[PDB]
Formats: C-alpha cells, sequence, structure tokens
DNA sequence: GCCAACGTTGGC
DNA sequence: GCCAACGTTGGC
C-alpha cells in the first residue's frame, strides 16, 4: 500500500496514448460517477485488476499501476453527464468550468 | 466529400473521432473510430445512422461523419511491430501528415 | 488469480 | 444466416 496518486500522477497515462473519462448519471437512489480508462489498443476497462491484468500483457515503459485512479472526483481527463428531459436521455460533455460543481455534488 | 469545419461538428457535441493505423496483409492502412456520447464506439457508417434515428434529432446529422482516415481531424494512433511485441503509439500533430501521405495512393 | 462456459455484438 | 471478437458469470 502506497500514498494518495497526485492529480500530475493520473494525468501521466494521458501522454501515453491513454484515456480517461468520468461518466455520471442517475443511480437507484443517487448521482453517483464511474471512471473508464481506454488503453492506447482502444480497450475499455472498468475496473482496477483489468488495468493491472493489461499492464502485465503489454510492454512495462513510463504507466504503472501507480498512475492510475477509478475515482470519479478526480478531475483528469474527460466528463460526461447523463441528463433527461421530455425530449428523452441525452449524454452531454462537461466544460472545464462545469467539472468542480460535478464532483463537489458526488462528495458525501 | 465532408470538410474538415463539418467533421469537427459532432466533436463540439460529445463525439470523439480516432483513426488508427496499421499493417495490413500487404499494405499499411487506416480505420476511423467514433465514440457516441454515451460511450458506444461505432466502427461503420450504418451503425453511426442507426444510432442517430434512436436519438434527439439537433445539430448532428451524417453528413458530419467521415470514416476517411485521410480526413485529419480526432486523435490518430499508430500499431507498431516491435521484438517486444504489437504496441499502440498515440501520434503528434507533427507525425499525422506524413502517416496520412503513407496510406494516400 | 486464472480459466471455462456462455451470452452478446458486429460485420461479412 | 454464421462466427470471431468481445463481455459476463461462476467454477476452484
Amino acid at each position: 500500500r502506497r500514498r494518495i496518486a497526485t492529480p500530475e500522477e493520473v494525468r501521466l497515462p494521458l501522454q501515453h496514448g491513454w484515456r480517461r473519462e468520468v461518466r455520471i448519471k442517475k443511480g437507484s437512489h443517487r448521482w453517483q460517477g464511474e471512471t473508464w480508462y481506454y488503453g492506447p489498443c482502444g480497450k475499455r476497462m472498468k475496473q482496477f485488476p483489468e488495468v493491472i491484468k493489461y499492464l502485465s500483457r503489454n510492454v512495462v515503459h513510463s504507466v504503472r499501476r501507480e498512475h492510475f485512479s477509478f475515482s470519479p472526483r478526480m478531475p483528469v481527463g474527460d466528463f460526461f453527464e447523463e441528463r433527461d428531459t421530455p425530449e428523452g436521455l441525452q449524454w452531454v460533455q462537461l466544460s472545464a468550468e462545469e467539472i468542480p460543481s460535478r464532483i463537489q455534488a458526488i462528495t458525501g
């Protein structure tokens, strides 16, 4: 077990072909965020053990297990939220200005 | 044909575009992927048509999509074969024109 | 942690 | 229509 990851560490894989997304939607009871990673090959990964397996099956360069966080409250990568309207459910990408209020909204 | 400005329009409405370049049986070739705002990966134009028909009609139309890997919009990746194995790398803005030329042709 | 069985998807 | 590739579930 190690110290908490810094925002600069969580940004590191995004300089080596990875993408990080946070997706916010209304659950059974409340709003909640989930974090996805995309590997450089385009593989979608939704769970930390999946990232561990991927790193083990690929060449070890600068990206390691300590540069990954599945926290939707870490402001790294693209943020999206599922907005319901009479017209229907619509996913919308958040602006840099909007992200802080959403992170606060899903912090207990 | 679509203009770069047209192909950029969905990217202002939560879509993502990627071009992926790899060695085929005979030559280097490119393919285009889109991600919808909901995170759905779409590799074929007819899948985008189906997706648009199933969703609210606003600014984004079929004419805003290009599956041409020669269209310089979105992020570019390339599969390199090395002794350590196949490795995908994201291309820099500097590298992309040379790779588009290499798959034109 | 890994792997078999099985369900789903996408594209020919 | 099929079936390779991908995702899910449950076994030790």
